[PDB]
């Protein structure tokens, strides 16, 4: 189990070990290392999803490790509180960054090993916290460097907890 414990609240958040298992292992280092903690959501787009984990508050990006290969066709659905990979346009290039469905984005799953079809990874879900998630995905946003829909105030991870 992974609890984030943020300026808004706290969201427990539930792993698919088996399901996703090289993406599990990847969060689940980030998180047990201190990674994520003064982390921010530095992308939220109400009725889509809230973006995090690459982040510090001045906007300044933290050194990953290297990318993991896409698990997306998992059987898994980006369906509303679920977390998956964001990454770049290459499919294997996820590495810290996830966002939390705040709607069911069926266009987001897997449909082929194509560029397009690839789709994004989900590998968790919220299983408590979903009002906080719907708190933070109704702030005010802007612009921020050439980043789009950056929160004005800054939502903050200040600590995860990972139990077992």
């Amino acid at each position: 189990m992974v609890t984030f414990h943020t300026n808004h609240g706290d969201i427990v958040i539930k792993t698919f070990d088996d399901k996703a298992p090289e993406t599990v292992k990847n969060f689940l280092d980030y998180c047990r290392e201190g990674f994520y903690n003064n982390t921010i959501f530095h992308r939220v787009i109400n009725g889509f999803m809230i973006q995090g984990g690459g982040f510090e508050p001045g906007m300044k990006q933290k050194a990953t490790k290297e990318p993991i290969k896409n698990e997306a066709n998992n059987g898994l659905k980006n369906t509303r509180g679920t977390l998956a990979m964001a990454r770049t346009q290459a499919p294997h290039s996820a590495t810290a960054q996830f966002f939390i469905n705040v709607v069911d984005n069926d266009f987001l799953n897997f449909s082929g090993e194509s560029l397009q079809g690839w789709g994004y990874c989900v590998f968790a879900e919220v299983v408590d916290g979903m009002d906080e998630v719907d708190k933070i995905k109704g702030v005010a946003t802007g612009r921020s460097g050439m980043h789009q829909d950056v929160p004005k105030e800054d939502v903050i991870i200040e600590s995860v907890t990972v139990s077992e």
